[PDB]
């Protein structure tokens, strides 16, 4: 069985990690554990008011299969999370790290993205970050991205960031497929 | 001052709701009201622990422009509150009223569909309430659709769906627009 830590945040994107966390624990039997920096509750910023499982702190990749950061205000606001020990501790277990949005730059800021493909909401906001080593590995195109155990996305492109993290979490048969393709006919 | 009741349950859809409420409350300066039926906790389909505003009960149009309501698994479940006291005290109102996916279903079931332009998952989804005599107005599209004061949408149509309320509401100007055109090009 799979376990995938969903670390929010205060303003979390509501649309960034709804559709991943509603399929894979109401359709595919996964174990969602939802954390916050300091394990209290946060605010979306549609305004929803939830209650994580557990703090970033307390987060074990011992059985936690993949760790997902959806995007959101915090970093623009100047409040955002110290990632770096914590996509480390997962990257260490050689666990699927995945951000979108905002969180994809901060994944650039950790180092994960200077050796894989690697997308953002654009270039300029990855090089924002200092450590960010990875500008030869981007990759300028709408859909999420996929390579070395990371998956990133603009936070234009939730219903593909869902299915890279379940296509690498090896959960994406038909069930999945069937769940996840309905997105696209209102685009026609 | 434009002011949003969002109708949550347990097991609600967590895709559904997201983007109008994140665009509404972040970027339009929107109030967003999230209620559950007995104003409680609940916890949605990606387990979300939510825990909302205020109860149905406690719902009231004088103060509030539109009531949306998301669909989810209480339906299939045989748990879905009963909407028809809530809908018609906003419908009295001449308040826009919205659903989605299975909540869609739900409003056919109050009657709000029998007079009016819509759509749903299917349209047999619909004709599973009795009191839904709309079947003349069943639109087979992708799309959301708006008519008499009543948004309607598929489930696998979260960005026309909360288009449409914006549009409703007055507020679909550029900023909003801006927003909520990213979508599509993750599917071409």
């Amino acid at each position: 069985m799979t376990r995938i830590a969903i670390a929010l945040a205060q303003d979390f994107a509501d649309w960034e990690p709804a559709l991943l966390a509603a399929a894979a624990r109401s359709y595919l039997g996964v174990e969602i554990v939802h954390a916050t920096p300091d394990g209290m509750p946060v605010t979306s910023m549609g305004g929803l008011k939830v209650t994580p499982d557990t703090s970033y702190d307390a987060l074990d990749p011992v059985d936690i299969d993949a760790l997902v950061i959806p995007g959101g205000l915090s970093w623009e606001k100047g409040t955002a999370a110290d990632l770096g020990g914590l996509v480390k501790r997962f990257r260490d277990r050689d666990r699927l790290v995945a951000g979108i949005c905002a969180a994809a730059s901060a994944l650039g800021g950790t180092g994960v993205l200077n050796d894989v493909a690697h997308t953002g909401n654009a270039l300029a906001s990855h090089k924002a970050y200092p450590a960010y080593r990875g500008e030869a590995h981007y990759r300028d195109q709408p859909r999420a991205v996929s390579d070395g155990g990371v998956v990133t996305a603009a936070g234009s492109a939730p219903v593909s960031f869902a299915v890279e993290i379940l296509k690498s979490l090896g959960l994406f048969g038909p069930e999945a497929e069937a769940e996840l393709q309905i997105f696209a006919a209102e685009h026609r």
